């Protein structure tokens, strides 16, 4: 363990979020009026070691929709379920060559991996197949209350409803993927894109999240309650694709600089992982030009250069 | 320290390489007689400890050329004298987009990143600048000899002589990264040329290249000597770059499936590095469509799964 | 007029029909039944001078669906009615870089040209905008009617049907042409694709076709009833689309070998146009790699190698 | 013919040249100071009809660099002399797919046509082989000669030699298509870049010019000698590219609008060709974004609207 102190480590976050609150730009996501109505002053950062110690500051129990930040973990319910060669027979496990979310397969016709919107669409209509999406949404949203050690995990049907009725992106891709016979045999597309949205739209706030990069970070043990939640090949394929593809185009700076496996989404939050150490989420509405939080991304800098954090520091 | 017996490790290590032993597809190289020379069937593996505890199996005492395998090396010594801000005013961050070595630009033209080709040869027109090419070569040898504890460090003129002889996509890269201003002002681009086949040229054995990434290993001091020979910064981005970009299309199933820092040369050799553990050096000339030696990513992917040494592997 | 004597000339065609029967090569469309019906054998070619003339050889009185030989008619039908400027704010006027349909627009976001389905499904949302499916399928026909001076025009509502029950790929075009906007205000996107599926599926005879080429090759007079159909503008515009965009990936080689305005579809024809000379349909269901009937490219070849009609044939 | 009377065509040529010169836009290309030197203000327009009529406005007795304007006289040349087939054996009959000139082959490894600069390098390489670069250059000076019947046909040696000293673009190019072996065996290929830098050096006047553009429209009869200078298959060949690939990027714009085969070059000429009526060259040093005369294509719409020229004009 690297937090010999954890009260003094708490001092530090609050520095760092101190630091981070003084970046003021960006902009907040305004495609759809669920995420404009959010003040651009929002700033949360919520720690949940290994251990189950926990800490916030700022707007940590303000709920918020993961979006993309649910990626990883239906990623992991995926492989979890079906293990890695199942799953991967119909997404790939590397960052797509050009601009993300481009819109193409790669040589073997499937999305580059669970990380673009092409590839979650897939690994969407892998989990529970056979029932219908209103038990699919049951059976995701038991797991992830599992991963928050059953701390706030809500739902947004504004964001579903307004996500769904503009949605022409999505549906491209969804018809797209059909033709290009990516989704197992007798898949209702139209209904995968539904439950899609629905996962997009659950609700969220540091507090419950850093429990649920927690539990990523403690080999898919959940910290507060201690009962296994996912597989440690679940885990550690979720983390290798986190630590890649977790942050748009971003993505290759941001391993390079922060060495960190991590996950941005649309609503602005950047949900962080430490590797037995601790779990985090960091939230801020106002995002760069990439999509991420650019009060998350100045504080994940931070974070590393303060506490010799990133995967290939020497220690 | 994962290795609680050495003697035992040592043990395993003799299995996994009599296993891939058996593995005797691939192509030994032969665009060039000094690749086609080679034997099939030597394979040598050696192993050096950030302990500084050493073992060898198979043909760990034959020369051969390092090839890419220098990339990160040169790479890792032009941070340390210039820092990461200045390389990178050069070279890029991250994983070219389609086909390694496509020869193209990234958004800033520059070349993707140091493992790459137009990379490596940008790189090397970074080192020791305003001397002439023998007290260039002289330094980064004098350097090599550092990171390998004065073990043995060669040099093949008869590849040098055939590389620049045959190096004709090397030149067209060269005048392109001249005509995109790619270089330092006042480089002389064939001189750099010619200072970069050289580089490939350098010879080692598996028992030499493992101290070298055992260095690497060791948060940049050599484990033999206990010297400083690298700055960690140099370490960091060495590794992060060999963890993405270091074995040419096939770094992105390595990096989900190895999970480990690792460099291929196209003599078939595998610089790999497992943090705060050990350095190896695998090396077998049957290299896979890919270009890597075949042998050498059989033995790594049973390294990891029997050792769990993948990054993400919770421990 | 190149054609002094038409008799002679018809008794050319005829040995030109007789050797292309010989080429059994390729094969029949089967991605639907309605197509997968048809005989390989089938093989026929209809000629109408720009001066009224007419002559047959083979099955020139077996309907079938014009499928992409009718891009061009509903582009010349909508610069006929909106002109080039306006028609051009929403589709481009040259071949598309790579693959043909490869599904991107071009560097101000639309559909590179008429000719491909992207495009094809801008400008069909553009004809008769403001009326129901009904009165847009009957204006239409009524259009085409007058191209082919009232001769065989008919639909097939299994193709129709067909088409609609398995496009995929159109849909998911669909969609993304929504989102990125190409569409004139307020479109009914689905709608539209349903207009395009039945435009798709309207049938012609090699007669009745070649009269419509007939009318193109007449600068927009129809050759047997003497009035105006289409306006200067419209058949130039589309024409010289056809001479570079009408053979999929096979345009540019038709182009530098046959150069003749022409347009191939799936269902094995190929509307070609002899400017102020004739127009022609030639028909054989067998394809090509490349989508073009295997008959009728092997009939163009022979047609210009004997008659001189290429573009630039020096006369 | 459409030049009932010449005297008044004339009289309109002066209006369109008039018109044409209130145009002052463009930049006059600087890459080199031979180009730098011209005057944005020089501006000149000569006509010779199949006829042999001849009409000049402007600075048409100015010499100037052919540049690109060269690339369709050499290809004539190698088909002329090698045919259709063998010359087709190294460079493609299409325009390339993305960006004019950004480095790359097609399908088969060829240069995609004869109009971009890998594939003129390529046709350079096929000219006269086996003799010296001297005889190389007297061979082609001697054909160029006849093409324009024995007028001005000069050489800028100080553009050869700053082509040749600041172009690191082409010897990237040349490596490029040496490694992919693109020329006939045995090709030395940097005395091949030497011979077409020379070859981009030759000079004309719009008035020598205009007459090789005769000798193209004329079916390769020069029209103030009377003489077979280039065969009908070269002529055709030549024709059909320089309608698809002789404007750089503007290509597919000119030839939908414009409609006639034309060649820009970077000295800002226009190599126009009206098939069986006349030949043009338009010069005027400022060039748009697109490598191509403002004032050159200025006049060749309003020449096309004015006259009807277009290909597909019906008349």
């Amino acid at each position: 363990s690297m937090i010999p102190d954890f009260m003094s480590f708490t001092s530090h976050i609050d520095e760092l979020y101190e630091s981070a609150k003084k970046q003021s730009g960006g902009k907040v996501a305004d495609y759809i009026p669920q995420l404009a109505k959010f003040s651009p002053d929002l700033w949360g950062v919520s720690v949940c070691t290994v251990d189950g110690q926990r800490h916030s500051t700022g707007d940590t129990k303000v709920p918020f929709c993961l979006q993309s930040c649910v990626k990883p973990l239906k990623y992991a319910i995926a492989v979890n379920d079906l293990g890695t060669e199942y799953v991967h027979r119909y997404v790939g496990k590397e960052p797509s060559g050009l601009r993300f979310n481009k819109l193409f397969l790669n040589e073997d016709d499937k999305p580059h991996n669970p990380m673009v919107n092409a590839g979650a669409i897939v690994v969407t209509s892998l989990i529970k197949q056979g029932v219908n999406n209103a038990e699919k949404f049951d059976y995701v949203m038991q797991f992830l209350n599992k991963m928050a050690g059953n701390e706030y995990v809500g739902f947004s049907n504004a964001t579903f409803q307004s996500e769904r009725e503009s949605g022409d992106r999505n549906f491209a891709i969804g018809y797209y993927l059909k033709e290009k016979k990516c989704f197992p045999e007798g898949t209702d597309m139209v209904g995968i894109l539904d439950f899609y949205f629905q996962l997009c739209s659950i609700e969220v706030t540091c507090e419950s999240a850093s429990v649920m990069a927690a539990t990523l970070a403690n080999g898919g043990f959940c910290p507060i309650t201690g009962e296994r939640v996912l597989s440690p090949e679940a885990v550690r394929n979720t983390l290798s694709l986190m630590h890649s593809c977790g942050m748009y185009d971003f993505s290759g700076q941001f391993a390079f600089h922060v060495g960190l496996p991590a996950k941005s989404g649309v609503a602005g939050g950047i949900l962080l992982v430490v590797p037995n150490v601790m779990g985090m989420m960091c939230w801020s509405p106002p995002l760069d030009k990439m999509g991420n939080s650019v009060k998350g991304i100045h504080f994940c800098h931070d974070l590393v250069s303060l506490c010799n954090f990133h995967n290939y520091d020497n220690l």
